[PDB]
């Protein structure tokens, strides 16, 4: 999992980084096992016309999370980018965790985080919802509408270009009490029955159909490796339609 090897993370922007650490530390102890993304990948790199696009990857999985996703990008010198999953074992009937942040030589210009609910009702599990509660609403001066296909996150979730030091901070620190309310949650979920468990699957298999809509990423990808490469990245290594 160690970040200390990773030929980007000295590169990164200062909140992606301390973001990368976090989510790292938050994993660490965990019952790891690796997970293998489709072949097997790692470190990628492509370019077209335009700039080259550069990915790390980790992945890895425990009995609670079917995969767990880490990837730190940067297109050419200055776009940086780190995206995170935590897909649950729908067994478990845990929300997803994601955050995604993109900065550029002006600063990071997106900062997400969220708990995503499975369930059909499309409300987070009452646990959840009470811790969530008890954090307080953040203030953030700079806050960003999602787009259709975000109707999948929470009421929790956060979209914002962050103002200053002081708010990349306080988004760090909310993703760092949301990892924390996730990771103690996952062991005291009760496992569910079948019917509850196909539940949470199609709100996760949902979840996946509708990042895929998600035309900036897409771009992104095809500018450096075109359309077809994209479109198996995007639903297969990074939303991964379970089925
Ligand atoms: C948990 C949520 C979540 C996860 C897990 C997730 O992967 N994305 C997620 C959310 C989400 N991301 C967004 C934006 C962008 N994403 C990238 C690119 C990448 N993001 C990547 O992960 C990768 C592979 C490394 C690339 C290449 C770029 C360039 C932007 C524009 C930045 C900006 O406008 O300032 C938006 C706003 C969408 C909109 O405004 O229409 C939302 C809602």
């Amino acid at each position: 999992l160690s970040l200390t090897n990773s030929s980007l993370m000295p590169t990164l922007n200062p909140m992606i980084q301390q973001l990368a650490l976090a989510i790292a530390a938050s994993w660490q102890s965990l019952p790891l096992k690796p997970y293998q993304l489709p072949e097997d990948l790692g470190y990628v790199e492509g370019r077209l016309e335009g700039e080259k696009l550069v990915i790390e990857n980790r992945c890895y999985q425990t009995p609670q999370f079917r995969k767990m996703h880490l990837e730190l990008a940067k297109v050419g010198k200055g776009l940086d980018i780190l995206h995170c999953v935590m897909f649950p074992e729908p067994l478990y009937g845990l929300p997803l965790f994601g955050c995604d942040i993109v900065a550029g030589p002006g600063g990071v210009s997106a900062a997400i985080a969220d708990l995503s609910p499975t369930q059909s009702d499309r409300q987070l599990p009452a646990a959840y919802q009470k811790s969530l509660a008890e954090l307080g609403q953040p203030e953030f001066e700079q806050q960003r509408e999602l787009p259709p296909w975000g109707e999948i996150f929470s009421e929790y979730c956060l979209f914002i270009r962050p103002s200053n030091v002081t708010e990349e901070e306080r988004f760090v620190q909310r993703v760092v009490d949301f990892l924390q309310i996730h990771c103690h949650q996952s062991i005291v979920a009760e496992p569910l029955s079948e019917a509850q468990t196909l539940e949470h699957r199609q709100g996760q298999i949902h979840y996946c159909q509708q990042q895929q809509k998600n035309d900036k990423t897409r771009r992104v990808l095809e500018k450096a490796f075109g359309e077809a490469w994209a479109e198996r990245y995007m639903s297969q290594v990074l939303f991964d339609v379970i089925q």
